[PDB]
RNA sequence: CCAGCCUAAACCGUCCGGCUUGUCCGGGCGGGGUCGUGGGGCCCUCGGACACCGAAUCCCCAGCCUAGCCGAAGCUGUUGGGA
Protein backbone atom coordinates (compact mmCIF):
# COMPACT_ATOMS: atom_id res chain seq x y z
CA UNK A 1 0.00 0.00 0.00
CA UNK A 2 1.10 3.57 -0.66
CA UNK A 3 0.88 6.16 2.09
CA UNK A 4 1.69 9.76 2.62
CA UNK A 5 3.61 10.03 5.91
CA UNK A 6 3.38 12.96 8.32
CA UNK A 7 6.85 12.83 9.90
CA UNK A 8 10.36 12.21 8.56
CA UNK A 9 10.95 8.45 8.82
CA UNK A 10 14.29 6.67 8.55
CA UNK A 11 14.31 4.28 5.60
CA UNK A 12 11.00 5.73 4.36
CA UNK A 13 11.38 9.39 3.55
CA UNK A 14 10.56 12.83 4.94
CA UNK A 15 7.18 14.29 5.81
CA UNK A 16 4.64 15.04 3.08
CA UNK A 17 6.17 12.23 1.03
CA UNK A 18 4.24 9.44 -0.70
CA UNK A 19 5.88 6.05 -0.38
CA UNK A 20 5.16 2.34 -0.85
CA UNK A 21 5.12 0.05 2.17
CA UNK A 22 3.99 -3.46 2.94
CA UNK A 23 0.40 -3.15 4.21
CA UNK A 24 1.30 -4.91 7.43
CA UNK A 25 3.69 -2.09 8.15
CA UNK A 26 1.11 0.47 7.26
CA UNK A 27 -2.03 -0.98 8.85
CA UNK A 28 -0.36 -2.24 12.01
CA UNK A 29 2.25 0.47 12.73
CA UNK A 30 2.27 3.46 10.38
CA UNK A 31 -1.48 3.94 10.28
CA UNK A 32 -2.04 3.03 13.95
CA UNK A 33 0.77 5.23 15.36
CA UNK A 34 -0.61 8.01 13.16
CA UNK A 35 2.83 8.28 11.59
CA UNK A 36 1.26 8.15 8.10
CA UNK A 37 -2.04 8.22 6.20
CA UNK A 38 -3.66 6.27 3.37
CA UNK A 39 -2.72 7.40 -0.13
CA UNK A 40 -6.42 7.72 -0.92
CA UNK A 41 -7.16 9.67 -4.08
CA UNK A 42 -9.26 11.60 -1.56
CA UNK A 43 -5.95 12.60 0.04
CA UNK A 44 -3.53 12.83 -2.84
CA UNK A 45 -5.89 15.65 -3.66
CA UNK A 46 -5.86 17.03 -0.13
CA UNK A 47 -2.14 17.20 -0.91
CA UNK A 48 -2.54 19.06 -4.19
CA UNK A 49 -3.87 21.98 -2.13
CA UNK A 50 -1.49 21.67 0.80
CA UNK A 51 1.25 21.71 -1.86
CA UNK A 52 0.12 24.54 -4.12
CA UNK A 53 -1.14 26.80 -1.31
CA UNK A 54 2.16 27.09 0.53
CA UNK A 55 3.93 27.34 -2.82
CA UNK A 56 1.84 30.32 -3.94
CA UNK A 57 1.91 31.55 -0.29
CA UNK A 58 5.56 32.27 -1.09
CA UNK A 59 5.09 32.43 -4.86
CA UNK A 60 3.77 35.82 -3.74
CA UNK A 61 5.54 36.71 -0.45
CA UNK A 62 8.46 36.99 -2.83
CA UNK A 63 6.49 38.81 -5.55
CA UNK A 64 5.79 41.29 -2.69
CA UNK A 65 9.24 41.94 -1.18
CA UNK A 66 10.24 42.40 -4.86
CA UNK A 67 8.86 45.94 -4.81
CA UNK A 68 10.99 46.64 -1.69
CA UNK A 69 13.75 45.94 -4.24
CA UNK A 70 12.24 48.28 -6.85
CA UNK A 71 12.38 51.43 -4.76
CA UNK A 72 14.17 50.73 -1.41
CA UNK A 73 17.41 50.15 -3.33
C1' C B 1 -49.84 -10.30 -22.33
C1' C B 2 -47.87 -6.01 -23.34
C1' A B 3 -44.35 -0.83 -20.46
C1' G B 4 -41.38 1.02 -19.30
C1' C B 5 -38.78 3.72 -15.45
C1' C B 6 -35.43 5.74 -11.00
C1' U B 7 -30.45 6.30 -9.88
C1' A B 8 -24.33 6.36 -9.06
C1' A B 9 -20.29 9.49 -11.30
C1' A B 10 -18.70 14.33 -13.67
C1' C B 11 -20.75 19.43 -12.69
C1' C B 12 -23.13 23.56 -9.63
C1' G B 13 -25.46 25.79 -4.82
C1' U B 14 -25.91 24.63 0.08
C1' C B 15 -25.60 23.17 5.51
C1' C B 16 -22.95 20.46 9.08
C1' G B 17 -17.37 18.96 11.25
C1' G B 18 -12.59 17.40 10.51
C1' C B 19 -8.62 20.21 10.63
C1' U B 20 -2.16 20.99 8.75
C1' U B 21 -7.94 27.49 7.39
C1' G B 22 -7.08 25.08 1.96
C1' U B 23 -9.96 27.44 -4.68
C1' C B 24 -9.79 20.97 0.37
C1' C B 25 -11.42 17.07 2.54
C1' G B 26 -15.53 14.28 4.15
C1' G B 27 -20.48 13.41 5.29
C1' G B 28 -26.21 15.19 4.42
C1' C B 29 -29.96 17.79 1.35
C1' G B 30 -31.02 20.11 -3.50
C1' G B 31 -30.14 20.61 -8.69
C1' G B 32 -28.01 18.23 -12.78
C1' G B 33 -27.65 12.98 -15.24
C1' U B 34 -29.18 8.01 -17.03
C1' C B 35 -27.36 6.08 -22.47
C1' G B 36 -24.92 1.95 -27.05
C1' U B 37 -27.46 4.83 -34.23
C1' G B 38 -22.70 5.49 -27.41
C1' G B 39 -24.35 8.71 -23.66
C1' G B 40 -23.91 12.54 -20.12
C1' G B 41 -20.98 16.85 -17.63
C1' C B 42 -18.75 21.49 -18.92
C1' C B 43 -17.88 25.55 -22.82
C1' C B 44 -19.62 28.12 -27.42
C1' U B 45 -23.80 29.29 -31.63
C1' C B 46 -29.61 28.36 -32.64
C1' G B 47 -36.69 29.45 -32.33
C1' G B 48 -39.80 27.99 -28.67
C1' A B 49 -43.26 29.43 -25.17
C1' C B 50 -49.28 29.57 -25.27
C1' A B 51 -46.20 23.00 -28.44
C1' C B 52 -47.87 18.58 -27.30
C1' C B 53 -46.98 13.30 -24.63
C1' G B 54 -48.38 11.78 -19.57
C1' A B 55 -48.62 7.72 -15.51
C1' A B 56 -47.81 2.33 -12.29
C1' U B 57 -49.65 8.27 -7.70
C1' C B 58 -53.94 10.86 -6.15
C1' C B 59 -59.47 12.53 -6.85
C1' C B 60 -64.77 11.56 -8.91
C1' C B 61 -67.86 8.30 -11.48
C1' A B 62 -69.74 3.73 -13.95
C1' G B 63 -69.86 -1.10 -13.20
C1' C B 64 -69.41 -5.12 -9.75
C1' C B 65 -69.53 -7.61 -4.28
C1' U B 66 -71.82 -7.99 0.32
C1' A B 67 -79.56 -8.19 1.98
C1' G B 68 -83.32 -8.44 -1.62
C1' C B 69 -87.82 -7.84 -5.08
C1' C B 70 -91.17 -8.55 -9.67
C1' G B 71 -92.41 -12.65 -12.42
C1' A B 72 -96.95 -15.62 -17.09
C1' A B 73 -101.03 -19.55 -17.65
C1' G B 74 -106.45 -24.51 -14.94
C1' C B 75 -110.91 -26.16 -13.65
C1' U B 76 -114.31 -30.38 -13.67
C1' G B 77 -115.05 -35.45 -13.44
C1' U B 78 -112.91 -39.90 -12.41
C1' U B 79 -109.88 -44.79 -9.47
C1' G B 80 -107.65 -43.98 -5.06
C1' G B 81 -105.80 -43.50 1.90
C1' G B 82 -103.87 -39.72 -1.02
C1' A B 83 -103.86 -37.25 -8.07
MG1 LIG C 1 2.39 -9.01 1.83
MG1 LIG D 1 -13.52 15.12 -4.23
MG1 LIG E 1 -12.06 18.08 -6.50
MG1 LIG F 1 -31.50 13.15 -7.39
MG1 LIG G 1 -17.01 16.61 -6.34
MG1 LIG H 1 -19.98 20.54 -3.32
MG1 LIG I 1 -26.54 31.27 2.88
MG1 LIG J 1 -33.26 14.65 -10.52
MG1 LIG K 1 -45.75 30.66 -17.76
MG1 LIG L 1 -53.15 12.31 -19.15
Amino acid sequence: MKVILLEPLENLGDVGQVVDVKPGYARNYLLPRGLAVLATESNLKALEARIRAQAKRLAERKAEAERLKEILE
